[PDB]
Formats: C-alpha cells, sequence, structure tokens
C-alpha cells in the first residue's frame, strides 16, 4: 500500500537522524569505553549484576536494521549504556566518570534531538 511506504519512509527519514545523533553521542565518548559490549570472557559474571547489557555497537546494528521506531526507545539503550556502567562501577573509577560525562554531555545532544523529531513529525 502507498501508506505503508509513507510509514517506511517516515522511518527511514527517523534512521537517519538516529544515526547523526549517535554519531554526536558517540563523539562524547573519546576513551571508547562504551564502545562495544563488556566482554564476558573478561568479566564472566557480569550477567549477574547487570540484566540488560548495552553498548554503542549494539545500538549501531538495532538502528541499521531500522530497529527504533521512535526516540524514547533510542534513548532507554542510552541510558541502559549510563545506568548499567554506574552501577557495576564504582564513583571513584575512569568507567563511571565516564558514564557521568557522557549523561550530561548528551543530554545537550537528546534535548535538540528531541525538538527535531517533534518538529518534523518523524514518529
Ligand atoms: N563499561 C562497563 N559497563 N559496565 C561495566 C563496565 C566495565 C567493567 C569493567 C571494566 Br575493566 C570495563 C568496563
Amino acid at each position: 500500500s502507498m501508506e505503508q511506504v509513507a510509514m517506511e519512509l517516515r522511518l527511514t527519514e527517523l534512521t537517519r537522524l538516529l544515526r547523526s545523533v549517535l554519531d554526536q553521542l558517540q563523539d562524547k565518548d573519546p576513551a571508547r569505553i562504551f564502545a562495544q559490549p563488556v566482554s564476558l570472557k573478561e568479566v564472566p559474571d557480569y550477567l549477574d549484576h547487570i540484566k540488560h547489557p548495552m553498548d554503542f555497537a549494539t545500538m549501531r546494528k538495532r538502528l541499521e536494521a531500522q530497529g527504533y521506531k521512535n526516540l524514547h526507545e533510542f534513548e532507554e539503550d542510552f541510558d541502559l549504556i549510563i545506568d548499567n556502567c554506574m552501577k557495576y562501577n564504582a564513583r571513584d573509577t575512569v568507567f563511571y566518570r565516564a558514564a557521568v560525562r557522557l549523561r550530561d554531555q548528551g543530554g545537550v545532544v537528546l534535548r535538540q534531538a528531541r525538538r527535531e523529531v517533534d518538529s518534523i513529525g518523524l514518529e
């Protein structure tokens, strides 16, 4: 149907916007602490602590499959990256501190992303 095509165009547009947002957010992680999944070989007990692991590579996989239907779903995954890290790692660690900085700097980006999604009507 034409309606289905239009819906798919909207999703493709959202995906383009979220790709830009994801690039901007990952730039706020210059240490690449959040670039890849926590290794279950190097941290074998990780899943005892963290029930829903997340990282930028995994987000990017879902993104390119057009797997984010709206900004909320994307933000959920970004918050998992931050929140998982701030639970597993103590306050005095380079990991926890990196998550705080990513959260703070990323908030700015996500604030305008929300305005843009609403403005252009992408969801
Ligand atoms: N990036 C993370 N999110 N949750 C835990 C971690 C982590 C834990 C140990 C090391 Br070593 C590195 C990273």
